[PDB]
């Protein structure tokens, strides 16, 4: 008999219980993978990409670290059979933006990628929650929702989670306080058009807007509006300096994955179907504070916005619908 | 100011558990993320020669602060940023191209070390040095010679990764988690590494006793192939993704953990093995070491078979050959 | 209107089934140490507590709930009725007052049918003493396959042994390997042949290891394991922290399907000349289906005889039990 | 030669100073809950335990030591002699016997013994009445106010957030609310700062925390007080919730996180308080203890409860001999 048979007596012959799939093993996908592995959120990790060499190499590199991890099974493949029975599927797959090329071009190029991915994911994990990271995240969340046929609670966009995370870091740096104790919400459209909700900004329940009524206005001597401007600046700066962003997004995604996998019911700024709110009548996804758990977005926090903040959200929803109506599905 | 209206200042201290990472490439950054997610430091310093990459990497880590428990992340080309580090991790250096040997990088990484090591020692004279840059065994010796530090404070990542990979492969063959599969890969980190077949066990049950052909050419199960798979492992990963990062990042954080927490765990790491196995030269290679707050305080004297001791001295002879032809 | 309705807009109605639920039966010193350790290791999305003393039970549940801000287990429940334990992945039995096998078999006769009724697919983790007999009792009453009925067995004995080994060598217990097998407690067997640091056999280096002609008296380390148990009980009246931690470690392998090897009590019929339905500790592979595999340890004639003697004793008691 | 010498080659002799040492004084239900929580959060490289009951102390130490295989704290020590506490970064006082003079007398022995072995430590006071006993520890130690911290309203605040969470169907982490002033019966819920995702509950419901409230949110604070008495009535004491809240404070101190916590501090100069009185306000907590304070703007009613508490505490404090 084999050494295995000489050493081990088998009792049982024969599904993963807390499986997570990462689609796209680029810099974002891999940072999501390592963060999830170090937070023990899954009993099985699946990786999918179209570049087979890179995919196998990334899987092997992770597997070689098994001794230091508590995720006993790490798999990869171009075939979505490796994703079967995932509780959560994270989409970080995307086309590399060409020089000159417009952003509407990239939208459709990523829609074409999504037209192949989403049916393959839903076929192997029909009851999964979809977590969209790929840009433009608000449009691609809508695309994922339309293709999948899933109820809106199971289609989550990373949205303004990173924007809010960056805002809190910058707030923290200005005040000499840990970002955990600095509260502030960046809502609406992820990226350039995001809305800092000045009314909600506080340390220990002390409203910064109450203490300083000029907060977030051009009338502000301290120019706190620059803290939101810097959120936008930092994204461009990181890309200019290292060519991409990975660690910050990976960490923010693992945080969302934690609330879903552990059914924590924490409130996060994530992209959801906001039709019926703030005068929005189109099928658009934008970030609002959402209760996140085992069934995805179960609830949403109704944030009271100023006329300016509400108009900004409306304008973003009109822009997103404009792109969404002209997409080829 | 709004800061003064909101916060009243009471006090107008040195970092207590500071770690520096030198070299922010794929290895350095994987070491950084692994250390950050294991809460090993109250302060993380990053050093590199590439300005842009350094600032970008620091900023990317800082933007994830909300999800971390390391309140201070700093970077700079000037080593004043590294002052009073408990542990300095060196990952700076030229890496293998597809198929290239680690010994081929020695000359240019030794020059890189001639600049780094004096700068690190100047700002952290009492730190422990953790060397990752390849060839790791020779570069650990180089760091030891340049620094003038006692041998206990100069640690090379060594065969820690080789042993982790071996245990993973053992685990996959037996259907057991690597944590429960015990086996030691010693000597040089690389082509001349030694799998110690005598110490391979699950729950104290010797695999060599149960299968006397273990690690021999007479083996029908070809267990010797598990070690070949360990030797080839970096070459295969380099061929597929162009470098290795995750596995080494994880193994370094494991060593950082034993040092920062003074655990006194036994790890296969690069060390001054003069006086052991008939070695009379200042050779650095992997043996099981007790790792704590003062680095390597103790060494485990592994009993090697005639053939296993042979293979280890072959590894030591190779490394000394390269080591001896070096001007400081 | 409610402030909840003014603040929160509901999207989903029906709240689903718990995915990673753990139940602790008996909220004594052992049960509560098991509970806090599992909570601080984030092994469960829901924790259920059961006891017969209703006031203590509610107080313990409330004390844990008040620490929620510092935890990642969003639901903590308790009750005398086993409906609170429904759909548990793992049920830990620490129930009964801390000779006493007959009163403990009788409470198991009430507890086990109640646990299996609400969680038919759970793994059973038995801690209550005599753990080896009570694991057999749980197996018989539940009707579960042997893989889903685990006794804490020699896990604590082995942990204590490794601690003492570590202290003697100046090495962390994690790097000190040694297995204490068979019957939990006084009759446990230290397997001297498997004792090592970095794969270096202590018995090979010192052939007198675990013998009376040993000048270093390493046999005393096992003697100290037994002595320490009595000492802790003499000094504080019970043991809680060490058993709590060891149980959370078992819970981790099970919940995370790690397939790590642990010294736990299992049905060892067919091994070491044992022909009866007896549960004794051997190294077991632990995962989502409980004990899927067992490590066949090579024992000396003396070590094998000690297990056979323990098996004859345990079967003697077991034979006379009525279910 | 010994098996240890045959197996291990020693490189270093000198084995010195613990880098991240924590001491727990009083191994009762509170002390032991603090100990296990700190051990499971890997906050220390060394744990020291002190008590007057020698048998219980050794038994508790041994029970923790037997769990070493599952921990990352390589050294657990105990003793009646404070030599075991030398060079602690943090010293947690949970020792205890109206009741104030009995505890003051216990503190007159403890605090000098702690300060001589760990002159640079931060003192974390849990023993009740925590606000008076934090003042007592500060007076006896002679330490600057930044290094003398009372657990204060940390537990009150945590309980409040738990109850808020249960009412809203939201995790306590996402439910924000501050309970300040005097720990216990006289604690002040700051209704203005209560929010979920920056949405002020008082703005949405102006009747929040008043008797005019049809939803009776004032009852959530009443329930915080009710729950403390209930837990004591049901199990005889509280341990897990306090051990966890202390471990959270220990984390921000040991890791220099600079997180904001409701803890007891010397509040002379604030809210018209002119006496040396300790009570809870949101404090920035790090490696030097309380480095900063958040100046919370309070209503007339909230400020009145806090000043009233300060007058009462000073009344007791002036009538104490030490
Ligand atoms: N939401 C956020 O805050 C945030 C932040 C940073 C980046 N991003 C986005 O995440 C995406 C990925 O970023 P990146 O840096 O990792 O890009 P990347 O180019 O490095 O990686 C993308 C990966 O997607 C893969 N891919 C392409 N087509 C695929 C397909 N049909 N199936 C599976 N995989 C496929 C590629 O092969 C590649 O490996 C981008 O769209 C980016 O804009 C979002
Ligand atoms: N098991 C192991 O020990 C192990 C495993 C994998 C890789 N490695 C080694 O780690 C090293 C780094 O690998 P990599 O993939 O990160 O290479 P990399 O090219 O991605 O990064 C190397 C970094 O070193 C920096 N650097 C060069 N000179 C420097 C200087 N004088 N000061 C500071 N920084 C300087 C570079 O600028 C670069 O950022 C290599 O030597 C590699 O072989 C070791
Ligand atoms: N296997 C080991 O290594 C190990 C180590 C230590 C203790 N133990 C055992 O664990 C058990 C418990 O220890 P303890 O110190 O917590 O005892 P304990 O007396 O403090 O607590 C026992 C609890 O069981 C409860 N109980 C009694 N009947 C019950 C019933 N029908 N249903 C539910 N609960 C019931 C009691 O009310 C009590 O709360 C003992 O049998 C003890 O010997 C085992
Ligand atoms: N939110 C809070 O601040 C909070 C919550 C709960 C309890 N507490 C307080 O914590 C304290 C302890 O609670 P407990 O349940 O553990 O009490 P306990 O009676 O169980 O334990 C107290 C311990 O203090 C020890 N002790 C007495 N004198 C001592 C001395 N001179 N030196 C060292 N140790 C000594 C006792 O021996 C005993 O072990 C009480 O004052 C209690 O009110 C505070
Ligand atoms: O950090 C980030 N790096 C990004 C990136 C990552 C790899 S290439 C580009 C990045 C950065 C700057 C503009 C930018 O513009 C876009 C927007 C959509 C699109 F399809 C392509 C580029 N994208 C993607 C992204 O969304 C973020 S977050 C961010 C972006 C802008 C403002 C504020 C925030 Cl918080
Ligand atoms: O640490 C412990 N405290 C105990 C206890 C718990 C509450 S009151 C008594 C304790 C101690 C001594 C004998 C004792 O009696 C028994 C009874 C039945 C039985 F199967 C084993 C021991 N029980 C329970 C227990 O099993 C342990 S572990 C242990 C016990 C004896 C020797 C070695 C070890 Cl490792
Ligand atoms: O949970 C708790 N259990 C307590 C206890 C602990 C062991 S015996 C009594 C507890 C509870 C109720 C009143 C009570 O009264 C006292 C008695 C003596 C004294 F010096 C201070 C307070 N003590 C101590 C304590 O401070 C808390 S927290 C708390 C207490 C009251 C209201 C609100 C909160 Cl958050």
């Amino acid at each position: 008999a084999t050494l295995k048979d000489q050493l081990i007596y088998n009792l049982l012959k024969e599904t993963p219980q807390n499986k997570i799939t990462v689609v796209g093993v680029g810099a974002v996908g891999m940072a999501c993978a390592i963060s999830i592995l170090m937070k023990d959120l899954a009993d099985e990790l699946a990786l999918v990409d179209v570049i087979e060499d890179k995919l196998k190499g990334e899987m092997m590199d992770l597997q070689h670290g098994s001794l230091f991890l508590r995720t006993p099974k790490i798999v990869s493949g171009k075939d979505y059979n490796v994703t079967a029975n995932s509780k959560l599927v994270i989409i970080t797959a995307g086309a590399r933006q060409q020089e000159g090329e417009s952003r509407l071009n990239l939208v459709q190029r990523n829609v074409n990628i999504f037209k192949f991915i989403i049916p393959n994911v839903v076929k192997y994990s029909p009851n999964c929650k979809l977590l969209i990271v790929s840009n433009p995240v608000d449009i691609l969340t809508y695309v994922a929702w339309k293709i999948s046929g899933f109820p809106k609670n199971r289609v989550i966009g990373s949205g303004c989670n990173l924007d809010s995370a960056r805002f809190r870091y910058l707030m923290g740096e200005r005040l000499g306080v840990h970002p955990l104790s600095c509260h502030g919400w960046v809502l609406g459209e992820h990226g350039d058009s995001s809305v800092p909700v000045w009314s909600g900004m506080n340390v220990a329940g002390v409203s910064l807007k109450t203490l300083h009524p000029d907060l977030g206005t051009d009338k502000d001597k301290e120019q706190w509006k620059e803290v939101h401007k810097q959120v936008v600046e930092s994204a461009y700066e990181v890309i200019k300096l290292k060519g991409y962003t990975s660690w910050a997004i990976g960490l923010s995604v693992a945080d969302l994955a934690e609330s879903i996998m552990k059914n924590l019911r924490r409130v996060h700024p994530v992209s959801t179907m906001i039709k019926g709110l703030y005068g929005i009548k189109d099928d658009v996804f934008l970030s609002v504070p959402c209760i996140l758990g085992q069934n995805g977005i179960s609830d949403l926090v109704k944030v009271t916005l100023t006329s300016e903040e509400e108009a900004r959200l409306k304008k973003s929803a009109d822009t997103l619908w404009g792109i969404q109506k002209e997409l080829q599905f």
